[PDB]
């Protein structure tokens, strides 16, 4: 039906040396082909992997233009009774090591409207999809895929 | 009338050896005092501090009971309308190191909303208050702050 895609999803797929980048590229791929319906992120996602790609010196620029203005992803501005329900979760893991207020705007988002929530973050309270991608994969999917990324030069 | 007041100030604020930090001591008594009028973050800013302070092991539960529950600050949501400019200003400024999302979207609120950007950054289009704002003081006031600071416990 509907997906939320989470940051390091993104900042997987660009940075090239991350231990993540092949999970990333196979979940990109598998989105933009529709495996899992309609593609979202919050504002709060929106600015997170903005920001984090242009200061890991990565494509912030291509990100733009081929997510976000191309409407391959829909953007959820979040309203005062979402961050209100985000902040009451915040203050309750606030002792929790690594769990962001983006986080937070991500549970309570992905509850509310019944979105699947692709993410490598294992600290989530809904499950997720992402970590292990590549390896759970056909081998010849994976072939798929690879040819996909160094023929059409996706990255 | 009313004010903006950025990340930086914040966790200047809580960071004892930041070079900033007696300069948001001073903003912070000044600000609470009413020097400025009425107090707003953007929903941008919040999850920016937030997760700052959770992540530099600061008193994000201090900051959050302080500032936030106490409704000394005002948080701004930021529409459709807001984000469209801010990303077309992102857009402009890609290639500039330093600028966020999160400055994108401060940028089009305190020109929409007029109102005075608090914020060491030197990098915005709008002036901005606190740079040497603690050097630039009275010797007198600079006495009285650091009185509060040190009997009061603020910090």
């Amino acid at each position: 039906m509907a997906a939320l895609i989470d940051t390091g999803i993104f900042f997987g797929f660009y940075s090239l040396k991350d231990v993540h980048h092949m999970d990333s590229v196979a979940i990109v791929v598998h989105a933009v082909e529709g495996k899992w319906g309609r593609l979202f992120v919050t504002n709060h996602i929106l600015d997170e992997t903005l920001t984090l790609l242009k200061y890991k010196k990565l494509p912030a620029d291509k990100f733009l233009e081929g997510f976000v203005e191309s409407g391959v992803l829909n953007i959820i501005y979040t309203d005062d009774e979402v961050e209100r329900k985000a902040l009451e979760v915040f203050k309750a893991r606030v002792y929790e090591k690594g769990f962001s207020y983006t986080d937070a705007i991500s549970e309570v988002v992905a509850e509310e409207l019944k979105l699947k929530l692709i993410s490598y973050d294992s600290r989530f309270s809904l499950p997720t999809i992402g970590r292990d991608y590549w390896k759970s994969l056909d081998e010849s999917e994976r072939k798929r895929i690879s040819a996909i990324l160094r023929e059409k030069g996706i990255d």
